[PDB]
């Protein structure tokens, strides 16, 4: 619970989906992104609707190679959104690689909240993103 930061605009961002495509499908990703676009806009921290990158991956060992690829490919990358399938070692590895190795902002979200969104869970995510990107 901290104050909302204004002036944030997220133009370059990526999705890394560690949940199985057969459970979290392309249309789920698209729908979730559209709902996130609208609420973040309304809040005055607009996340643009089209991510520069959206791919599936499996297992903690895929995290470092993917994040290095992101850093090496997308200039001005501001955020990687990471979809997790429940409790998984992927989370710990995303934090190690993002926060310690490469210095890349990452925000995790649970697969269930991508499959079925609610205003409250989208708000939860916006606030987390606002904290991470706001005081920099």
């Amino acid at each position: 619970n901290k104050q909302f930061h204004t002036g944030i605009e997220i133009k370059v961002w990526a999705i890394a989906c560690f949940a199985p495509q057969r459970q979290c499908t392309e249309v789920h990703l698209k729908s979730f992104t559209e709902q996130l676009r609208k609420i973040s806009r309304d809040a005055g921290m607009p996340i643009q609707g089209q991510p520069c990158f959206c791919k599936y991956a499996q297992g903690a060992d895929s995290v470092e190679p993917m994040f290095r690829h992101l850093k090496n490919t997308y200039a001005g990358l501001q955020l990687v959104v990471v979809i997790l399938p429940g409790k998984t070692p992927v989370y710990a590895e995303v934090k190690r690689v993002g926060d310690t190795v490469l210095g890349m902002a990452t925000q995790c979200v649970q697969m269930k909240n991508v499959q079925r969104t609610t205003p409250q869970t989208l708000s939860n995510l916006c606030l987390k993103i606002n904290v991470k990107l706001g005081g920099v």
